[PDB]
């Protein structure tokens, strides 16, 4: 014993069940599914008919980002886009909403990448997860067109 590795699968499930969120037989339904694949199995508890958001809300606490509600009620400032352009934006996955705290509050529903952006941005931002759904709607709302 005292030999562990844990893989995503154990990222996911040790944070589901932190909180009870689902059960072991929903898990294991998936994990048949990852042994065929290898792929997150993330993926594969939401094709079991659980939300896709639960999947985010947990990647959130993991990483240590604040997992956002939704977009619809945000008003993304012209200031926020002057230091995370729309061609930056896409390449990160990132979108800026505004200056809080004396920092810039940026949404990503792709944080993968979130460390690497904080030292090539090496100014003071702040860092959000969301779903990629609100995102999409989030970026053109930031971005927007004539």
């Amino acid at each position: 014993g005292s030999s562990g590795e844990g893989q995503k699968d154990l990222k996911l499930g040790e944070l589901l069940l932190q909180k009870g969120w689902i059960s072991r037989e929903a898990l294991e339904e998936a994990l048949v599914e990852q042994e065929k694949t290898g792929d997150l199995l993330g993926r594969i508890l939401v094709r079991k008919g659980l939300p896709e958001e639960a999947l985010y809300r947990a990647l959130a606490e993991q990483k240590g980002l604040e997992f956002l509600e939704s977009t619809e009620g945000i008003v993304p400032d012209p200031s926020a886009a002057l230091l995370l352009l729309r061609s930056d934006a896409l390449r990160y996955g990132a979108v800026p909403i505004g200056f809080q705290n004396g920092e810039v509050e940026v949404v990503l529903s792709d944080p993968r990448h979130k460390e690497a952006v904080a030292q090539l941005l090496n100014r003071p931002a702040r860092f959000y997860l969301a779903l990629p759904q609100a995102w999409e709607e989030l970026f053109r709302r930031a971005y927007p067109q004539k």
